[PDB]
């Protein structure tokens, strides 16, 4: 609420002293942060820049730059008048260094003491002008944001359907972020020359000619500066290339985790990750190399400009001789001219990137029922799509669209909504329930899906679900109701999701339902249940207009109008009688740990001792200043030798960072494959994935450079605390108060801005997911028009995502107000202790300029190190997490068909209830053992108790001699055969899919796939046993998969092959045909076929059958259907 509150506190934030305070105590919820003033809303900006538009081009790239900057132009040099006049304001500390120190060493102004409170005034002013510059500027981008945002998406709205979905969000998500973050560094394109050519010009006056020479030095490096920034995002894109690579690498392994352990390949795909690894590894190193530039240039130019500048006086010019005043009031301009030089390589680099992103932004905007001819084409000009389509539906009956595949069915539809572009003809026609053809399904819960905004009814709902009939199926599902269905329906099975649509078309209370193919995935018998009851028995008792278009034309004659679609025309429209009349301190050690005690020791002293001759250097200037050339000797000697330290420690925290990076997740992949199968099930796969992704990330890229700017600010305010206490030690009693109160203004806010750094994340997720909620089913979304009341639901998520942004914002010039503040109070401190010591006692005049060029530093080190330990601390969460995850369980670590089983106490976890109990069984070589039971029944435990997944087995089992107990895991799953029911293969070659050992030969693995009946298609693949498949894909289907898994499973020859559930997922034809090849190709090797098929093991040697525990296990299958008295099997198949 700045607005409201008067100009101190508004300059000083003290209206968000309190709210830190709180924060500090309970987190910040949504309750906690208020509602958005009228000024900066979604739709006051929104409003804003849409009446900007009207007026620019009531008289394209250039109109919207016009827009930008009519609606927030006013607001935007207010932000770049304080900047300049802190600008101006900057200048009164070198200024006053030079009056301070000269009149020491030699009209109020001509009192030092009168100069001590002007510096104390000017700099206390000047660090709120600087800080409300940069707040203006933001609240003017963050303002920004919500209007294109909301701009963007009133454009989808209107877009046509024949266009590029994740193209959109990607707009929202960075091409306006860039767009933003140039308002946020836009008055610097004005501030930068005017504060470098007041610098430049007082430099001349107060040094001489020498200083321009200094001047230029830093200039002339912007570009070098501005340069390796583009050598290192170029770097940056092509680690990213790989790093993509990996994680579909790294996802597939954990997703087929199951698979992968049962054949025991995890060695082979974790090594095949680590080839990935060190590729990007490799590209990383590039981005170390120009990074660590980066930070050399950045403390290695303004020492070298200090080299030339004072060198060059002293030596070539001879002029006059240097002083205290003219050397300590150029070298603290020396000091604020590098931040504004420095930074404008990133400002240059932020207008040529928004440049380019309004150019893409206004690229992007720029793209009953009865009917009277009729023509409609998709495209803007061509071949009518629809030619003679005149139709007249009735209102309130039934009506069926029926024709051939691909002849003007669902565009039909799509021609009575609005998103067919009419190429002639005459239509006239409230809103529509529209189920899509390709369904979609809001990322939101499954009782939000089906009432899709709408007011809840307990009878309306009970009936729906009942007449789709797939309560039964989210029974099954992991929960009862109000299951997160994300993204592409993932979740959610393709038959499943289908009644969804057809559910959310059902529920809803409209008069024109549009019902476009409701039974594309739908079981004949459930989709009779459907029609019947809900179509007829519910849609047509409600007196509702319903018109459906299917393959199915056996629901035809229960249907009032019927028409028929040929070569995208509607030839007849009638009815059945007349169509057939007609027709965290522990986890820095731990990161610092594995660096390596010699880096480790070699990072430290490098670092101590550069910051000891930085120190040196400055501390040598002011016993220059009171022979000559040997002073230069000295001083030139101590500028080498902090350029070469600066050198040094430079490639050392970047060779740190690799070293550290490469450890650390070579050592996490490790761990993670040992774990036992029980991990993977229980731990979410989310879990898991994201450290390889994001943690992985922080610590390749932002730890390293962030440990550098926290070692470097905090070893240079101690060097600022040092020499400002070395030449004043009265200093020191104000340092204990200004360190108290320095820590407790850490405290808040590292509390304060860690919570709104959450919550700012956590309300980013709900904006971009919208946009691409509407880009994906903009067709249903106009059908229902529900455009208004999707349009309202983002202004609340933009609101929410500006308030969470504009708090950010507000937290972190809450704390540089006060730490400039406190280091405008060290230099009054400083100022007036030294000039009391000086003029009283002995000190001299150049260690009175030694003391103020570093208490006018002091601020900025103060707010370096409490920013850089705000941000230390959050991506240190990195390694804290990922430290956790390195530390899970480990795993312990064939001729004859003969298996044994004793009393098989196996628990399918730790401390539960045992799965199978007192079974004993015993197999003869060559040998068909069949199990079957109920769901549940144990019968799943005992396919993959035989691999020693089951980690609680009490008992044993004998397989041709041994226990597969004593044997290692690695040895013994590589020597069993097994056929998981769910087809998985994953990519990468099929000589690679099929024998990664690489010990197949080449004529025995044709075979194999020809074993299969394979061959063909196999053959058939470009290239052969070496096409490049996909994890899944299309390049088989899923009988091929399935059939595929069987051809590796045959390139074991493991003469014990163990087959769980493999009927499922399968053709009815597949089956037959891999039953035929199990019982002909695998005639030995003791097949056991543990599944649910009644025909799977009805000619199985022996048939076992599962209780709770056990039951009755007949040799004879035959003998077991009398005995059982056709119940147990007779009377189940
Ligand atoms: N974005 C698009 N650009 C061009 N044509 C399109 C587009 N979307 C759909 N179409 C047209 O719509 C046709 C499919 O709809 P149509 O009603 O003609 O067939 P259908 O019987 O409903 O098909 P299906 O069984 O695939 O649902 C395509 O063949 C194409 O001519
Ligand atoms: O001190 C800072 O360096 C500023 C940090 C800051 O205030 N914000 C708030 C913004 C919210 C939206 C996204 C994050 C940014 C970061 C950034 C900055 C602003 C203006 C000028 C220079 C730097």
């Amino acid at each position: 609420l700045q607005p409201f509150v008067n100009l101190l506190s508004k300059g000083t934030y003290w209206w968000m002293n309190a709210f830190i305070k709180t924060a500090h105590k309970k987190p910040i919820d949504l309750r906690a942060i208020g509602k958005l003033p009228i000024a900066m809303r979604a739709l006051t900006n929104y409003q804003r820049l849409c009446v900007a538009f009207d007026a620019q081009a009531r008289k394209g790239a250039r109109a919207i730059w016009r827009a930008l900057c009519h609606a927030f132009g006013r607001r935007l040099i207010l932000s770049s008048t304080f900047r300049i006049l802190a600008d101006l304001l900057g200048f009164a500390g070198p200024l006053c260094i030079f009056g301070i120190v000269d009149h020491l060493g030699k009209e109020f102004l001509g009192n030092a003491y009168v100069l001590a409170v002007l510096l104390f005034l000017a700099l206390l002013l000047q660090r709120t002008f600087l800080q409300a510059s940069y707040y203006v500027a933001i609240e003017t981008g963050i303002n920004l944001r919500g209007a294109i945002q909301t701009k963007i998406y009133n454009k989808i709205m209107h877009l046509s359907t024949s266009n590029t979905a994740g193209q959109i969000c990607n707009l929202v998500a960075i091409d306006t972020n860039q767009l933003m973050w140039f308002f946020f560094l836009c008055p610097n394109l004005w501030a930068m020359p005017v504060q470098i050519i007041v610098g430049v010009i007082l430099l001349y006056y107060i040094l001489g000619v020498s200083a321009l020479i200094g001047a230029a030095v830093i200039i002339l490096l912007a570009p070098v500066q501005y340069f390796v920034a583009t050598k290192l995002s170029q770097a940056q894109r092509s680690t990213l290339e790989h790093s993509n690579e990996r994680l579909k690498q790294t996802n597939e392994m954990l997703r087929g985790m199951k698979l992968l352990k049962l054949y025991a390949w995890e060695s082979i795909f974790c090594s095949r990750v680590e080839v990935t690894r060190r590729k990007e590894m490799t590209s990383l190193r590039a981005f170390a190399v120009y990074t660590s530039i980066s930070i050399f240039m950045n403390t290695a130019i303004p020492i070298a400009a200090v080299l030339i500048t004072f060198v060059g006086h002293v030596s070539f010019f001879k002029e006059s001789d240097l002083s205290p005043s003219v050397a300590f009031a150029s070298l603290s301009l020396f000091h604020i001219l590098v931040t504004p030089l420095f930074l404008l390589s990133s400002v240059v680099r932020s207008t040529v990137k928004a440049l380019v992103s309004v150019q893409k932004l206004s690229e992007f905007l720029s793209s009953c029922v009865q009917i009277i001819g009729g023509f409609f084409t998709w495209t803007p000009d061509g071949i009518p799509t629809l030619s003679n389509i005149t139709i007249r539906i009735p209102r309130g009956q039934l009506t069926m669209i029926v024709g051939q595949v691909g002849c003007g069915k669902s565009s039909l539809l799509l021609a009575t909504l609005g998103e067919m572009q009419k190429v002639s003809g005459a239509v006239f026609w409230g809103p529509v329930a529209y189920a899509s053809q390709k369904p979609w399904l809001l990322n939101a819960t499954v009782e939000e899906n089906i009432t899709f905004e709408s007011p809840f009814n307990k009878q309306r709902y009970k009936m729906v679900i009942e007449a789709c009939s797939l309560q039964p199926d989210i029974d099954i599902l992991p929960h009862g109701d109000q299951t997160q269905i994300g993204e592409r329906g993932i979740n959610l099975s393709g038959g499943q999701r289908q009644r969804i649509s057809v559910a959310r078309a059902l529920y809803q209370q409209t008069n024109v339902v549009f019902l476009d193919d409701p039974f594309s995935a739908l079981d004949v018998h459930l989709s009779d249940h459907l029609m019947q009851a809900g179509i007829l028995e519910l849609l047509r008792d409600d007196k509702r207009t319903v018109v459906l278009v299917t393959h199915k034309l056996q629901y035809l004659p229960h249907a009032d109008w019927i028409i028929a679609m040929k070569d995208g025309t509607i030839q007849r429209e009638g009815t059945l009688k007349d169509f057939q009349r007609s027709e965290p301190w522990r986890a820095c050690t731990k990161y610092l740990s594995s660096a390596g005690i010699l880096l480790l020791s070699l990072l430290v002293f490098s670092q101590l001792l550069k910051h000891m001759v930085l120190v040196a250097i400055d501390y040598w200037l002011a016993k220059w200043t009171d022979d000559q050339s040997v002073y230069a000797m000295v001083f030139t000697l101590l500028c080498s030798l902090g350029i070469v330290l600066c050198l040094v420690t430079s490639v050392t925290v970047e060779w740190t960072g690799l070293k550290v990076a490469k450890r650390l997740h070579r050592s996490l992949l490790n761990r993670i494959i040992l774990a036992p199968m029980r991990f993977f099930e229980t731990t979410p796969l989310g879990s898991i994935l994201n450290r390889f992704s994001s943690d992985c990330n922080t610590i390749d890229q932002h730890i390293p450079s962030t440990l550098e700017c926290l070692s470097r600010s905090t070893l240079l305010c101690v060097s600022a605390l040092t020499v400002i206490s070395y030449v004043t030690p009265v200093f020191l009693v104000a340092l204990l108060p200004l360190a108290v109160v320095c820590y407790f203004i850490q405290k808040y806010f590292r509390v304060a801005s860690r919570d709104l750094q959450q919550l700012d994340d956590t309300t980013q997720l709900p904006l971009l997911s919208h946009f691409a909620e509407t880009v994906e089913g903009l067709t249903t979304i106009r059908a229902f028009r529900y455009e208004a009341r999707f349009q309202q639901k983002l202004l609340e998520y933009t609101d929410s995502n500006n308030i969470a942004s504009l708090f950010l914002t507000a937290a972190n010039r809450w704390l540089e107000v006060r730490m400039e503040y406190i280091g405008a109070c060290v230099v009054l401190i400083a100022a007036a202790t030294s000039i009391s010591n000086s003029l009283h006692r002995e000190l001299s005049a150049g260690l009175v300029g030694l003391g103020l060029t570093y208490a006018l530093m002091v601020s900025n080190y103060l707010n370096w190190m409490v920013r850089n330990l705000a941000d230390m601390e959050i991506q240190l969460g990195a390694v804290k997490r990922i430290h956790a995850l390195l530390k899970t369980e480990a795993e312990s670590y064939p001729d004859q068909g003969k298996i044994q089983i004793q009393n098989l106490s196996v628990r399918y976890d730790s401390s539960l209830k045992p799965v199978l109990k007192h079974v004993n069984a015993l197999i003869s070589p060559g040998q068909k053992i069949g199990i079957c039971g109920r769901t549940g029944s144990g019968k799943s435990s005992f396919s993959l108790a035989f691999f020693r997944m089951v980690d609680m087995f009490e008992g044993r089992i004998i397989i041709d001699g041994i226990d597969i107990a004593k044997l290692p895991l690695h040895t013994l799953r590589s020597r069993l055969s097994i056929i998981l029911q769910d087809p998985v293969l994953f990519s990468g070659t099929i000589r690679f899919n099929l024998d990664p050992e690489k010990k197949c030969s080449d004529s025995t693995l044709w075979e194999a796939l020809e074993i299969a009946q394979l061959k063909l298609v196999v053959k058939a693949l470009p290239g052969g046993l070496d096409a490049i498949i996909t994890e899944g894909g299309e390049n088989f289907s899923q009988g091929q998969r399935q059939l595929f898994c069987l051809a590796r499973a045959f390139v074991r020859k493991t003469s014990i092959f163990i087959m769980d559930e493999a009927t499922a997922s399968i053709d009815m034809a597949t089956e037959n045909i891999l039953q035929k090849v199990v019982m002909t190709a695998f005639a030995d090797r003791t097949v056991v076929t543990i599944a649910h098929r009644v025909h799977t093991i009805l000619s199985a040697d022996l048939v076992m059958v599962l209780k709770r525990g056990a039951i009755l296990e007949f040799d004879k299958p035959e003998t077991l259907l009398s005995q059982k008295d056709s119940v147990f099997a007779s009377f189940v198949r």
